[PDB]
């Protein structure tokens, strides 16, 4: 096909640095804001640290530290017409009132798309085409608590039991096992500096490719 066999937008400056979402249920926003982070980078050039606590406030139709659709946040930074950046809208780890504020604007959104359920072919050629894409798995295994390095493959993962919501970064090959390259939000001293590479084309493995979606920009 067209898309390359591996790519790694880490390598294109197209990621943030590895952030910790602490006890809040706010996987759905990092998850969020990473699509976006990625997005703006391609549009515009630049990088920047989009505010995950934005949406934690003000997606309405989300739980805030009670969990969340990546759906509903780029549905509401395309009808709010803006989030602002981390620097100025600083995550805090706790709901509070919203407080956007369209001074701080760092990004808008035109809506989003959804990958086809279980097709990880699709999958592959939406994180070539367009840049990282929202996923949801199975996180719920103490092996995955546990990793450190390799190609994350456990027969125990369940691609029914979507528990955690992260961002695929890109995708490749190490020592003959294919491999999603994903973006945690459980901070820089879990797995490999925040990353784990989750095995690719094993019969979607943990479901990563039965909840993916990217905002459009
Ligand atoms: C992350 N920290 N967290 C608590 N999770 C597991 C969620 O927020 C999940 C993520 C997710 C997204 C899509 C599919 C599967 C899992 N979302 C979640 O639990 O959404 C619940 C919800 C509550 C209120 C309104 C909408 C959804
Ligand atoms: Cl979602």
């Amino acid at each position: 096909g067209r898309a390359p066999d591996s790519v790694d937008y880490r390598k294109k400056g197209y990621v943030t640095p590895v952030k910790n979402q602490g006890q809040c249920g706010s996987c759905w926003a990092f998850s969020s804001v990473g699509a976006l982070e990625g997005q703006l980078k391609k549009k515009t050039g630049k990088l920047l640290n989009l505010s995950p606590q934005n949406l934690v406030d003000c997606v309405s139709e989300n739980d805030g530290c009670g969990g969340g659709y990546m759906t509903n946040a780029f549905q509401y930074v395309q009808k709010n017409r803006g989030i602002d950046s981390e620097d100025a809208y600083p995550y805090v780890g706790q709901e509070e009132s919203c407080m956007y504020n369209p001074t701080g604007k760092a990004a808008k959104c035109r809506g989003y798309r959804e990958i086809p359920e279980g097709n990880e072919k699709a999958l592959k050629r939406a994180v070539a085409r367009v840049g990282p894409v929202s996923v949801a798995i199975d996180a719920s295994l103490t092996s995955f608590q546990f990793y450190s390095k390799g190609v994350y493959y456990d027969e125990s993962c369940n691609s029914d039991n979507l528990n955690h919501a992260v961002l695929a970064v890109g995708y490749g090959i190490q020592k003959g096992n294919k491999h999603w390259i994903i973006k945690n939000s459980w901070g820089e001293n879990w797995g490999n500096k925040g990353y784990i590479l989750m095995a690719r084309n094993k019969n979607n493995a943990c479901g990563i490719a039965n909840l993916a979606s990217f905002p459009k920009m």
